[PDB]
């Protein structure tokens, strides 16, 4: 037993109030960039029609995966995330999504600007999460580096060269 | 030849109130999806790793029953809407609790919130049937897959 | 605003126990037809063997697969199964399958006639499972589907010309 | 006690009525999948690459649906026929145009062909459910499949 | 040259004794397969998924055991008996109770039915192992592989 | 330095009217292979059932895979495929099968001597096909190999001591 | 304190001559049988054709896992096993499989007494090997069940009634 | 060759012996609770005891990993570890598991204490690893939200709310 | 006994004629990769998606080739060289652009880099088939799944 | 009906000299998993690929192996004891060294301390067998098993 | 119309020359086989476990491929005899020697049974290809699987 | 809409020109690290080939990884990447390949030092891409995790103790 600990109870890491709200606001975004995601795979008609489906969903996965991992991520640091509807509604940042059927072009555009919403909250909060918590803002870099990917994948369609 | 001689032959359209009918159900499963994974997160108490188990299976289900029917509305010439703020708006759901929930609580409410789902598509079965039956088979398979979640999720609290 | 319900507690649907019967009429069928067909298939003996053998392994699958899903949509709409062997016994209406080895002319016929004996058990109480219940009906046509696939598969053995 | 002692009970058997109205289905689920992969192998154009996998995978379906029509044919001691004579001689569906299309064509042919499938499915579907509901249960998977085929095709055009 | 020149070689005959002992072993897999089952769909309280979940991989431990011992049977040319009739009849097993069971109940409930058919494949072993120890080396399998069962459903209602 | 080409647009092979006709025969009598295969499938009774039942739909796999490969190589080389229902029924130079249902050993001498008239011209058009383009007539070795091997297959059910 | 040993060579368990030559019988019968397995796969022709083409290529698959285990064990305990072409032939003890086609039936008859050959070998030598290594015992127990097992699938073709 | 490196040996990095020493803390501390996890997944009895059987196996799968992460890390990087029994007993920072049956609700309680005590190793160590290595930092991380996630799900087993 | 007493029975080996030829092949295949990766990067516009992912499906095809190739000539005794600087100074492939590119121009441009390595094949290949007919065997495969390539690509730009 | 009359039918219960045994095996196991860690990380020299695998395929054996055993021990109601401290203070293995070792050391060691737990399960075989047969089945596996390894692994040291 | 009117068809028909050609192929890679088992088994030294793996591909290429030649012999219904007694009588591969040989030794004689086998390949080709071009296909597969065998296996000895 | 931004456009990260050089000088390293691995893959020769030609194609199924990451992340960006023979021939900072056949010993002493100067390229540009963008630092960790990894596999060949 030369180096071993002898306290009956050793405590885990506890998020502060502040970071726990920082990884709330990550949280919603995700949840309503999901949302969004599959309004758009739904609905979009027009050209290319097929590829825009299947990105969107791959983009839904890809948000769904983020939001269990940052809500995950909260509940092992001892903070309780809120992803219910009217939650989500109430706090997103994210511009609402349009009703009806939209061209290809317009949902290219339209989710590209969402991601990119989505993209700066986790790069807004990144800062004040990596200097409380640097295995947390690794997260948030898969996160960056997934969504940015998306977005890229997404904008390509309406680029003019 | 038997072959038909049109070169416009148009599929079928759904009534407004059929789509009207679907988009019910859709909030509903959208929903139950949301409520399902806060439960799957803020579970604590006995027997947590089942349940949080158990409650993304659920979710898992209403994700697919969602897409399902929010293609089959596309199918259908009907337009779906399962945005945030629609979803909290028109659901029938009773609203889910934040923060931590006991096991025991987290079986009670979510078979409430379950059976609240089923009594929706229940509900709007007979006039789906009406119009459509190949409709009415997706129905189906909602409410015995639903149903099935409850009888799973439920039977932690049974006593004796 | 909201149609939010506001209920603390909503029951679900609850089986009559009539309903509850007939799908225990079903069950013990299925089950019967189970232990029929693993017994064809172990004591089958003639020409063309190996086909019977793996077809009727593959006929106790399905039935295996479908007394499982009666049983749980039982125990989903608040009845309670009784898969017992005694039960069984005391109570399917199939014929009792013979001892000893059979012939693979005997064993096709004879699997045939309890198939059909099972799927007319299925098609007896349908009509009132599907009053009920028609999402309990559904499961019963898979069950019709599958199980007169099984006959046909087997019985075309013996079928000439 | 309750075992039936009769040696040979017979199985549920079809009218050749409700035979000849799966015979129906049968020969434009062929002829689909037939169109299928000509306009699969033709399709040139804008969004070249999905028309080319979109149709492939109507053809897998309409390949697979055609199996089950015809086996339940089978399991009901029903005779299919498949040969392409029959089916060139009593297909409904408006022929398939030769040469290379565009994308555009492709997507306006195709979207009236499986409308033309769906309409037969349709056509027979209530004597087929009198007769046998689990057989109506397949219809349904068809309608549903092929209708989600129809909606995923169509959109390519859709201006809006 | 070191060919055997006879024509047909008979293969290893087990005495009548020898299936009887491998039939004993069959009815009382059989009963288990069964009444796992029922105990499958029934259970209910506390802990219901791991019970539910653990039931059912008992079960298709049981069913392969049965399959197992029924096949080395006809390898050695005996023939195995396990219609229901004679599996009522024959089984050692105490009976299953009917009803919903609480999950206390069922686990020591099993455990007594998975021990009662331990016993008898330990009670046939060394007759067994006497005429044919490849097939003792299948027994082997099912003692430890149902030994292990009963561990791991008894630890629930271990108290210490 | 450099050994780069410098045209700015370099054409593919193109296959002469011939070639593409002598390839429009095979994919005729592939299809159409592929059709009295599923029809046998379908339709085939009696002793050994289950056998005959499997093998063929091996061979309607291979027929299959056998026309898209074909056609895609026409479609390579600037070739226009025909595989509609009425030019297949038109211009197949198989035997038409018979109707209703066939025994098992019917069965095998049909299809037996159908895969043999579709490996006959493949065979047929095969010196022609190599003179033009070499890699197409690789893929018609595959056909015949693989077809030849189904014939194999199927016939020995009747082939005697 | 401490249990450990202490020696800096510790070595294996070495199999007696007489050991090595039991498993080296088991080897070449092994191997025999797997050469008459492919010979009657390829051979075979008549009723019931596919299913024996089949089921043989399972024991051949079998007798080869089983010739690869047994020569393997004989590596381990330090002996040195020999299955070349030669050896097997001219120490084999199964009868010959016989030259050109054989009927389904033949075959059946000849496989079935080459299999019971095959485990009368390892029955014959099981006692001895037992004696100085159960564990290696253990291994030919998994090769007569899974040997009989075949016997039994391929023999029943041919039992009448 | 235009910007070609022209020296013969390029070396790699290598870590300082505090780095080594660094790694080699978290290395007998990820190995003790593997070793400790399978104790508490063999010895645990009472309620809910599969769930916890299970969830024991998931961290020491885990644990496994990280350990073998973090010594082929410091191999990598030109560091030697020492995962032997008597360095990990010795030099281990976890309170020592208790011998014999412990209950699902004592097992919960002192797996937590010995995770979070491997979850502090990685913490205490981070800092001076991130400064001379941000890639192995980075691998810590992944430790970290590991571990910290396995906490949690065992932990909430025992939260009365 | 037909045995060979041989005891160093020595391979074939290709003339320097044949091993050239095969480098020729290589250094095509290896510069049809990273032109074909530059493109998957760089490509931008209507229908990016298609585009993109068929790029990688050539990317991955011509780099197998380009193993096949290299361990062909290993095989009979002749030395590959896939370096950049050979693979820059003796590809006969027009250089594809920098920059980004639109998907018309990607094409258009790829299409004429695929049939430029397809070039190289055809003009070995009776050199290649006349000394090595299993050689040539391997050409086919490449030249049917690069031109196959050609046709699924270009196809996005024609008109009618 | 055959059927047992009991309510309360308890388990096979190993002695605690076998439960003694079978820890023996365990420590032993687990020591050769360890050192076979250690080895597999430090390894350098000649064939190292080869020698880095192949030990952590003993290691997967050796873990397996262990798990097996302390899960035997369970259902037979003894407790395994896999702790550090006993492990260290318990296994007759010589110690594996610390620091860097070269490939030709490595399979030296390495197969002394493979025999030294093959040896400790060869000492314990017939007192375990003596009282549970099924038990010595698992033990045959591990014999059979690290026997195995310990032939591939110094087969590399071996002078023609 | 254009159908053939014939009632059987004779399928291609092989010489009995072209039968013994695949004749001599199939002994060739029956020996090949059996003397890599007897390599693969009795190899040690250095570099054991690549030895071992490598010899076991080789196997199982030699197996599949004398699968292919005896199946396209019975395709053409010529007659396969893969006997051990012609097996040795017939074949043109120098015997393996008995008893443990260094990984050196064993790189060397492999080498040459490998090349043996492509020789007696190589040596049916032209009168095999003039009869049917599809099985000389069949040839080239062969030549280049077992030509790289010999490369993979060589490479081992070769000094630089 | 309480939270939710009105903006029609959102704009996404653009990297500055230093940080789409960098990347660039990472891409081209990582690029002809995969030339040269298949170079060394195809031409090794001796003792240990087998191990060497194997680890050889895993190493460069990293580089290849690796380099479609770092080319897709500067797209993500805003960044142009350039792969082309040419560019890599003129900007890579690796040592050139040696002709012809190589012995294993000199292949793995080669390929080390080449390896060495891929992972110097990304440590240089480490702490200008992290000050930048710490999402993409990390994919920059593991390109030195992964490629130092495969490093120390393979120079451990030649290391004599
Ligand atoms: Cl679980
Ligand atoms: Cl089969
Ligand atoms: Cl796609
Ligand atoms: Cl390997
Ligand atoms: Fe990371
Ligand atoms: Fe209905
Ligand atoms: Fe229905
Ligand atoms: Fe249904
Ligand atoms: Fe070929
Ligand atoms: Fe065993
Ligand atoms: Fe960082
Ligand atoms: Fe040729
Ligand atoms: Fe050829
Ligand atoms: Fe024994
Ligand atoms: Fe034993
Ligand atoms: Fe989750
Ligand atoms: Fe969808
Ligand atoms: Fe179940
Ligand atoms: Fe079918
Ligand atoms: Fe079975
Ligand atoms: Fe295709
Ligand atoms: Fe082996
Ligand atoms: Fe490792
Ligand atoms: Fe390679
Ligand atoms: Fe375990
Ligand atoms: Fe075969
Ligand atoms: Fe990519
Ligand atoms: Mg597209
Ligand atoms: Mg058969
Ligand atoms: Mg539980
Ligand atoms: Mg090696």
């Amino acid at each position: 037993m030369s180096a071993r600990r002898t306290e009956s109870d050793i405590q885990g890491f506890h998020a502060t109030p502040e970071f726990g709200g920082n990884l709330q606001k990550v949280l919603v975004d995700l949840i309503e960039l999901s949302l969004q995601g599959k309004q758009a795979h739904w609905n979009v008609v027009g050209s290319n029609f097929r590829d825009l489906h299947l990105q969107l969903d791959e983009l839904v996965d890809f948000a769904r995966e983020g939001s269990d991992t940052i809500a995950e991520r909260m509940r092992a640091l001892d903070a309780v995330p809120d992803g219910r509807s009217d939650t989500v509604a109430a706090t997103t940042t994210l511009p609402e999504f349009p009703a009806f059927e939209r061209s290809t072009a317009d949902v290219v555009d339209l989710i590209t600007t969402r991601i990119n919403a989505t993209v700066d909250t986790i790069r807004r909060v990144h800062d004040a999460v990596d200097a409380e918590d640097p295995s947390t803002a690794d997260l948030l870099h898969g996160l960056i580096d997934g969504l940015e990917k998306q977005a890229w994948l997404i904008r390509s369609e309406n680029r003019k060269v």
